[PDB]
């Protein structure tokens, strides 16, 4: 086949993309195992020199990788966000790897045995990533793994997959990454035979095709980490700082057009301060605008990928048609060839909608009250997710007291989503949100390592337990 | 209604059936899971210290009755000195995690890149887990992931092999005097139907046992979506190099392949050794290997205890015969035999093996000692890595520089230098397994315990103006 990519801003394909015959993928897997034992071989300092000549060309043809991603996305402001936090993050792995992959000796508790370890990397690793933020999340497991001594192999979305080539010119000036970070192109079907090839799978995308990806690694044999988006909801007490809570919760629900794991998607309000809160919040939601006509208009991009407007759309109408008020947008529109949704506040909802229950992706902020604390961590509780949430309170106290019953990996406190901002803080995913650890510090780059115990005995007597 | 079924357990040592276990239906099973999970949130809420009180208050009632622990444990494995270790190493792990849990389980607070906003962590068990665990060392292969599991605020359900399941009426007996424990530490009895259901109802899967049932276990905990920790055997094999000292090496050698009758995934099952070292290696582990004793008649006669799965002596069987059709020879035991009703073989040397026999491709789990010759340790590394397997080796030589140049070449978690199976008798070195031999990180140290938790992190806005990020 080919495949043909659709512009989410114009509607029209203008891209091709050729997704290799299995024997093509066997091939370019092989070649990236052969080139493994030299990078690894090269130790994690020549990895790091390497890493950053391949960031300094990158930052060469920076205005190329921008306008590929504009095009992926149909948005510039976080287009220029994504890539500073693909280069940072290039830095700061880069700053943690020596001591992450320092081997260690000591003695044991029995005096005759010393103990050695040492880290020895999966060979190869296949990464398959989303289209909604194309260029941070190809490489958020990448360049761990890079810096591990892996190979990887990354097949991000059919939906956004311009932002390679750039990435691909950039490799051209540094030979030695270039035979180990492979680049393949494809739909969900490359994305499977993929995982027939690697030693490790990182997937990021929906709850249905991971949960796919979870059976098929675990019939090859092999370890998979999972992120499977989510359902964040938000929690606002009656002693909380309003004004910053709705500033807050727009933009944690309307950041890349609600096209986020970590977006908002959930409002729960103390009842004395429901009526107050939505009003304010729809206040704010108004002044947001557009990114239409052009580029420069406005924050809110377009709905990146056709399916996704479909479903927004849908979760609109089963709302509505389940009593729910719109206040204002609510509608999902063509402009331009492309599909759009504006910020949209609602209430008179509940959990029998759609919009408060499956992933939505979309800029809608779902308000409901509730007349008592435990109410409240039951309502956002109940969800087949578990990324994170976030709690606003008068005090930290008392939003960290309910923070705590959440069954969720990251709790912003007075604020909201703040993993989708930094990278600090470990955390592991929650019911189907996700499986195999946390990507951060020295858990997050030694996932794609082997742990190996020596056991040395230094003494020449007979051990105490032998027969003789 | 419908009948109760039962299953009868066969005596290793007699071969008659003196025990019989009731495995709970898929009804009664989730019944059970549900009043753990319902006592687990108190069990929570006791906090590391409080938990810690009650496994130690536990060890205490287990002790005031060793003896009833000893005798059923005897009963189960048919050998006395190697029941006496495990309940010592039992023992001595509950002391262990209870040390190192406080530290593992202790929150913190951090600051960030950011100047107004502030880090917490901290840790929130799995509220049920399920253990499976395997009949050759009955006791301490159902307790290795069950104690710190415990300890970090789980509720457990254990499974025990039905092969071996009589240990756990003293250990119920002890649990039961413990009135914070006994709700949330589970048995349950059955067969390979009953972990499988167990599996649908648990969050968080360990089992330990053979690379077929591991591997139908990764798929169903896939499909349930929760984790698993899998450890699935080895073909653990030892390189003894030109300078090695020999006289270490044989005992080491005989010691880690022939200990538990060989019914262990760290039994050394392939040993290789320099050519030039070969005959005399060879001979000095047959004297050794004939000096050993079968536990027959009585189980104070000897070191050696039966085969105690009858499956099992089929598979040695099996691997014997294949090994002498295609032109292996035995210098010493090598026979299945049946004494007193029980099956057994002896510490068996061969010599003339290769890799297109059974004995040196697939687990045996007995106490055989097939030897092949290396011209160079080119070879003799190729042939350790030629294996489906990836749990543990051993290399000897003159010096620790020597052999842990060839030990770094080895595809498997935990290679002894000098010695030969250290991870039978230490718990210290965190270890993952290579190829089939496992799969979901390490069960030894921090990472251990941390397996049964999850991290939770709070970041924390301390200020009051804008975040410079929003859309003010």
């Amino acid at each position: 086949k080919t495949i043909e990519v659709r512009n989410p801003r114009t509607g029209k394909f203008d891209y091709v993309i050729i997704p290799p015959p299995p024997r093509l993928l066997a091939q370019q897997c092989n070649r990236a195992r052969r080139a493994q034992s030299r990078w690894q071989e090269l130790g994690v300092e020549g990895r790091i020199t390497t890493l950053q000549q391949w960031k300094q060309a990158i930052l060469s043809r920076r205005e190329q990788l921008t306008e590929a991603l504009v095009n992926d996305t149909g948005r510039l402001s976080i287009t220029v966000l994504e890539i500073d936090s693909f280069l940072a993050s290039i830095d700061r792995w880069c700053g943690l790897a020596p001591e992450l992959l320092q081997t260690s000796a000591k003695n044991t508790s029995i005096p005759f045995i010393a103990l050695q370890q040492s880290l020895v990397p999966y060979p190869l690793v296949g990464v398959i990533s989303p289209w909604n933020f194309p260029l941070t999340l190809s490489m958020i497991d990448t360049i761990p793994a890079l810096l591990a001594g892996c190979a990887v192999v990354v097949k991000p979305s059919e939906i956004a997959p311009r932002f390679v080539a750039p990435l691909l010119m950039a490799l051209n000036t540094v030979p030695e990454l270039r035979d180990v970070l492979i680049f393949v192109e494809g739909g969900g079907e490359t994305g499977a035979n993929l995982i027939n090839y690697v030693d490790f799978v990182c997937f990021t995308g929906s709850v249905a095709t991971g949960r796919e990806v979870a059976e098929t690694a675990a019939r090859r044999f092999i370890p998979a980490y999972l992120e499977l988006g989510g359902k964040d909801p938000a929690i606002v007490l009656e002693s909380a700082n309003l004004e910053l809570a709705t500033s807050a919760i727009l933009w944690g629900a309307v950041v890349n057009t609600g096209q986020s794991c970590l977006s908002i998607e959930r409002i729960y309000v103390a009842e004395s301060k429901f009526e107050e809160f939505y009003h304010q919040l729809i206040a704010k939601a108004h002044r947001l605008q557009l990114a239409y006509p052009l580029v420069e208009d406005g924050a809110i991009g377009p709905i990146i990928a056709e399916k996704q407007a479909g479903i927004i759309n849908d979760h609109i109408l089963d709302a509505v048609e389940k009593g729910a008020v719109i206040h204002c947008g609510g509608k999902v529109e063509e402009l331009g060839g492309g599909w759009w949704c504006r910020p949209t506040v609602m209430t008179n909802v509940n959990h029998s909608m759609k919009v408060m229950t499956e992933e939505t992706f979309g800029p809608i902020m779902p308000v409901m009250p509730f007349p008592d604390v435990e109410e409240a961590v039951y309502l956002a509780n109940d969800t087949i997710y578990g990324l994170s949430a976030a709690v606003f309170a008068g005090s930290e106290d008392e939003a960290l007291k309910v923070a705590r019953q959440l069954n969720a990996g990251a709790i912003s406190i007075n604020d909201a989503a703040l993993t989708a901002m930094m990278h600090e803080g470990e955390k592991n995913a929650f019911n189907f949100s996700g499986l195999g650890g946390s990507r951060v510090g020295a858990a997050g780059l030694k996932r794609f390592l082997r742990k190996q115990a020596f056991l040395i005995k230094t003494n020449s007597t007979s051990d105490p337990w032998w027969f003789d």
